[PDB]
């Protein structure tokens, strides 16, 4: 395998670290939640759709940021992108968050 | 050649502040003109080796790895300067090391 | 595949402790059936991760490596225990991996 080291990402994407890191969390989200395509899919970076999931009765959406500091000193853009998530679809009850 | 640390902190994501320390101490040597090295103690405190003699002067050295501007850290500082003339009372001079 | 501890010291002589502890955190998560993992606070207390429940029974794990006899390290293990206790009073069990 190999083990997780966000100072290469940092030092690979240096020019657009927040627009990479969305395109590996879409990535991960539909291995989970969507049905699965292949890598021949996936590697189109223009590809990536916000739109929300039903199961189970149930409406599940998803949001990411990348940051260099505690979570404690960015409380407002949490609170920007939930507002945010409900009003771009009204429907929305479940909200899958990822981070570094 | 330019300083880089992003460059250094993907290179050594395992152990940042042991290697940094390596980095001081090689250019410590050259400085001071040491080239066999300095005897350490294990878990050494204070300053990083026992100190070097020099025109009647007394000299150690200390070097930190930090993401904080140094005003956030002073603690570590008043505490290295009162922990290191226990240990070492002729103490003159100390030489700090920072990114 | 055999075990062999020198082969792991070879390669791991960076940070010994920080990959034992993720070597734990895999086989706990196939043991248990925990693909995607468990919730961590930074710097958290007492046991590795937050803990998880099955058949009404609450459990939790801690790893140490070590270069001495279990004997020597009593104080540790005693540490533990109280300290887990502490912070997630519900807590039925743990599980210890050493080498």
């Amino acid at each position: 395998m190999v083990k997780p080291n966000w100072d290469n990402f940092k030092a690979k994407f240096s020019e657009n670290p927040q627009g990479n890191f969305e395109w590996f969390c879409y990535l991960l989200f539909c291995q989970e939640f969507k049905m699965p395509a292949g890598i021949f899919r996936y590697k189109n970076q223009s590809g990536i759709e916000t739109n929300p999931i039903t199961k189970d009765n149930e409406i599940i959406g998803w949001q990411s940021k990348f940051y260099d500091t505690k979570l404690s000193d960015n409380k407002a853009d949490l609170i920007e992108m939930i507002e945010k998530s409900k009003k771009a679809y009204p429907g929305l009850s479940k909200i899958i968050f990822y981070t570094n």
